[PDB]
């Protein structure tokens, strides 16, 4: 039986801690023009396949470019290419008898167990309704770097505030948080809370650990924005944008709010212009771009703990 | 002059016995964690271009992941991306002289003929409309196992029973089942015949074969799966539905017609429920999974013998 | 600061000699089963993004085939791939911080130069509004080996004759000419002349050469053919098709104008059957399909100056 990555849920905190200080470590030695042994030729004769169900060139760029340091081959098959004239059953497990690996995009979550049910080979899960696993590793990458033992990054007592809607990537950052000892904070309008199916594995999330992230819930942003270390926000039709009127990430929120003197911009990108404003998105405040790298970093600390080493995690 | 793949009729008996010799020897090697010398880099620093009409991504994860075994690069060109708005002549002559080799899928058999006429490296058919060679041995590395000397695998007297539309899939199978002394019967509508161009064909493959294999076209089909020691049937608007009423293949076909009792089922995939029971796709009688995977293989064997090779099969 | 190839108005004359010397060189050496020390591996573990705006599949495949001789990784990203739902700064900042160079083609000129503005690994202009460097240095290879001291490649006095609409290539190809002691001479309807802006590159180009290649314009197509060593043109609606009544190049516009009783003919792809005769095409005056594989000889030559040697030409 192969072990899946389909949620921050279904690792340990020792074992996330790992994944990242392992992105920080192949990072500085790729940057300054070596490659590290555990990674040369790792994936060569192999093939891994990406199976996305939208568009999301974003996506594509890094888990490309960490399969290629690898030496490995990576298979594009887009809305174009790949349920609907033939089984899941069917594709998963004849897919993966000629891949070793699948990094998958689908809507439903239900669609993506299915999938990894019957597949194989260890399968990544890119982007589904309600988790987003890269996405965090890199967002505590990025963290871990501004802010410069095995079961923990040196976190302990920060405060994350995120202010707009809810969605699938809060929900893994959250889960992340709780087990590195970091609180969290979250602002939304009427309607737009966490389910309580993600509230229930937060909770979960806070087993074993001696000093677990806090979680706060609010309908009012100046509350969130209290004391937070950093301000994090996302995309947010008619409905939503009268609804979502006082949750514009700006100057003026942070100061009116009590935030840090120093607090520090995320946003996982693509921005539009209506979740933060220009002034903040690049002032030297905004972490925004080295965010969107470290997902090159990110996947390639993922591959090699699921693909090489077969899930143990070291 | 190079040498092109577009029928087994361009393979001796001997030559057809070898590349399914060689997919099983590669098959074995690397599914234990090992690379054959022959292999290894063979193709490295080249470029193999895949030119295909209509979306087959089926055929293209496997010729993907075989080029890469062999550390070359596969390069995609759809439907979208490449005879309008330029040449066929031209397109032949520009592409080949940039490439190490040619995986073509078009409408069409004249088509593909004059593609391959002006090419300078091997073509290799992906499908045309008469004729699918990969299939063939994919199709014989699969029957070589379960029923587990140079010009030939030992296979003589066994009986193929096929149930449906005499198409591209069938011609091949029906030739390779000839120079290896296996017996074939088709069972079609009618109006839905082998054409006789296709039965010209066979009946020059008996040709220098000591004992080849027999040739059985009906109507019924119970008198078709009669003695048969596999079944095979393939993808069937409003004028067809109604014609292949009996032609669905069951379990209750298989005793009521008087297959042997340990009968075994093929499928190229993909599967449709028109042409096949539930019952019977999913039993141990169903080799289905294994024949999908052994496409992977089949095309190693191949592309090392046209293009690493130039055609000196061995 | 990366160094970017965005028109030969950026190279010297010595400059450019070099590039074409090691194209021929490479393709020398390669066509003979033998790889160059300085190629091998030289971009191995490296990710090369391809950006295009409309379909441009020639383009791509020798770029691709250019970038795996080096062994590294070419990534496409098409139209319906990727400044419309994410500004062009971030796209630039981003995407070129997880790739090793960008090979783009964009619409407008001033498209192109914001992204490198912006991009921090070299870009190549694959080719836009005004310019195609890629294309010229093509297309003097070509002339080079047809007609066969480090700041020439031992063509002066040569004539080219220009036929048909001013473009993207011509004007390229005239600074390239330029440079290289090369007369050139176009002949253009009214209203489809050089624009300006491009006559005062050419006449920059002049300086520092100590016999630079003559500029002619004219209306009259028998007058540029004069003397002519070489005949170019170019794929040029209701507008268009009276205007360009006599410029078909022909056996007959050659005698007629009096053009050299050895002329050559070159067009780069994909042709139509307005600009040039049946007869013209395939005679053995016509250069036209070595032209289009020196485009795979060319990128080599351009991607090892500009990405391995980091600008650095040699
Ligand atoms: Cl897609
Ligand atoms: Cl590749
Ligand atoms: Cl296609
Ligand atoms: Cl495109």
């Amino acid at each position: 039986t192969p072990r899946h990555l389909l949620s921050i849920a279904d690792l340990t905190p020792t074992e996330f801690a790992t994944l990242v200080r392992n992105a920080s470590s192949y990072k500085k030695t790729i940057k300054s023009d070596s490659m590290p042994e555990r990674l040369t030729g790792a994936l060569s004769g192999k093939t891994v396949a990406m199976m996305f169900s939208k568009r999301s060139t974003r996506t594509r760029v890094s888990t490309e470019g960490a399969v290629v340091k690898m030496g490995g081959h990576p298979m594009f098959l887009g809305k174009d290419d790949i349920g609907v004239n033939e089984s899941l059953y069917d594709t998963s497990v004849v897919i993966s008898s000629m891949v070793s690996c699948i990094v998958a995009r689908v809507g439903p979550h239900s669609d993506i167990a299915n999938l990894a049910k019957h597949s194989s080979v260890p399968v990544i899960n890119a982007l589904c309704d309600t988790f987003h696993p890269l996405q965090a590793i890199a967002d505590f990458l990025t963290i871990h770097e501004s802010f410069a033992h095995p079961s923990s990054l040196g976190l302990e007592g920060l405060k994350i505030a995120w202010v707009g809607d809810a969605n699938n990537v809060l929900f893994d950052l959250a889960i992340a948080a709780t087990k590195m000892g970091v609180n969290v904070a979250v602002a939304t309008p009427r309607g737009y809370e966490i389910p309580s199916h993600i509230v229930e594995l937060i909770q979960k999330a806070r087993e074993g650990v001696q000093s677990p992230g806090n979680l706060t819930q609010t309908t009012v942003p100046e509350v969130a924005v209290k004391d937070a270390d950093v301000i994090v926000t996302d995309t947010w039709k008619i409905k939503r944008l009268e609804a979502f009127k006082d949750f514009k990430v700006t100057s003026e929120l942070a100061k009116r709010g009590g935030a840090k003197e120093n607090w520090k911009f995320m946003h996982c990108l693509p921005r539009h212009p209506e979740e933060v404003s220009d002034e903040v998105f690049y002032s030297e405040r905004s972490l925004v771009f080295p965010e969107a790298e470290n997902r090159l970093w990110a996947a390639i600390s993922a591959l090699e703990a699921f693909v090489v080493n077969k899930g143990k995690i070291a």
